[PDB]
């Protein structure tokens, strides 16, 4: 027998699990299944992200703005902070198709590099990754995905100041898609790691 | 001397070779040179894909639908099945710029994760990766590339039921590009691996 | 304590540093901060690229063509040649957030595969990666990014004939963006490596 592709270092994956139960808030608690897989590839992190609403249509989860934003804040050790859209319970390194039972204490190797992507309140172009994507994979329902690395995705709130952060913001033309269910296609990106 | 980038584990690449001879069927046998390189990066597979028609223009390789679809079906061990667009001969792990002479018997580490991307006849958004691409790199000739992971790309045909699968479907506006030669730009994507 | 993502082989990264000082020429010396990080992932290189003008607006750095091109030429050992937009000083393998003090002498493992992407004066589709991107991440200011691998990005100039090469060309509608500052979002791509 010849087995190929049989090397997979569990500590080089940080993920929500590949098939998360409701684990994220867009507008209301647990109204979204947010899938995010981060794989460390030396000085870069290779990532795949997907989001699925589970509690209603877009009008029910948006205010007056035609956007959905999911933000992740991390402390100086790369640990997920409470002021994040994503719940911490099943955000950890890999164990099979789940997370390891012991929470990580340092994930700085997965954080966006602060020299490449500084903390700032300015919309520095390099801090963002911006692409046209499609709601439900439908060519007639375009959206813009803006990933922010550190920068404007950082929290500055008193007592909950993040060191690293990333946000995922899908935006579209005002007035459109109010009766649609929010569901994105899998999307690949990479970023420079802090270490 | 200082040599960098000099680590390349042959068993962590599964490919058509980087420069395949005609090895794929879109409409007729061997009418396409399909290049696909899968590199295992822990829990994700990093991939680059390109397609080139070698036997005629789009009108000669399409029916009444403005699309080209290339599908790969794999058994429970990740071995390529006969009901695939791609020929098996030169689909294997790497040996220089070619394939190793001994066919793999297990490539489950390169297969799309079934929990992330289930088998289904529904068009689940997460199972797909959808992007606007350009025929011949021409901005005036857009197409939509839809990559399907498991899901609707799976075969359910009696005696040829796949366990894993992926499809690549380029689609465009009906009536356009009939006299063009099908040739795509290299395209990068990643997906969550089964193990 | 449990530290994850703590493996990073310095020799598997070739970069401009994550936060380069002016190190590139678009129209005039050092008028651009060009960030490029290449990470070797077996038979593929995973890359992230960003560009920022530091000396003026687009009208000041373009002629009669609505494009910006940044080209990298490499010799047979993968060493950066003088006929490149990018300066050589801080183009090397990693040392922390900087480059190692000793210049590499061989980086063929990071070069675009010549069988996949041949040297040619024809615009072969597979040699290119072509995507719609946005100036300053603004949906109303689209551009086309065309990455060329070997192919038409190769230099053929007497005495400065490259073996490998890559170019990054952003193009847009003639007459637009003359008063804008050139600043791109981070962009991810991969390509097949020579070895």
């Amino acid at each position: 027998a010849i087995t190929i592709g049989n090397k997979n270092d569990d500590k080089l994956t940080l993920w929500t699990t590949p098939d998360p139960s409701p684990n994220c808030r867009i507008h209301s608690d647990n109204d979204c299944k947010f899938t995010l897989v981060l794989t460390k590839c030396g000085s870069q992190v290779l990532a795949t992200v997907a989001a699925l609403a589970v509690s209603g249509d877009l009008s029910s989860m948006t205010g007056t703005v035609a956007s959905v934003s999911i933000f992740l804040r991390f402390d100086q050790n790369g640990v997920l902070m409470e002021n994040s859209s994503l719940k911490k319970h099943y955000w950890n390194f890999r164990n099979g198709n789940s997370t390891n039972a012991n929470p990580y204490t340092n994930a700085v190797g997965f954080m966006p590099n602060l020299l490449a992507y500084p903390k700032t309140q300015s919309q520095t172009a390099k801090n963002n990754i911006v692409s046209q994507v499609y709601l439900h994979g439908d060519k007639t329902k375009p959206m813009i995905l803006t990933i922010t690395l550190n920068g404007t995705s950082e929290s500055t709130e008193t007592s909950e100041v993040s060191t690293y952060s990333m946000s995922f913001t899908w935006s579209w033309e005002s007035g459109k898609y109010t009766t649609e269910t929010f569901a994105t296609n899998s999307y690949t990106f990479s970023y420079i790691a802090q270490e």
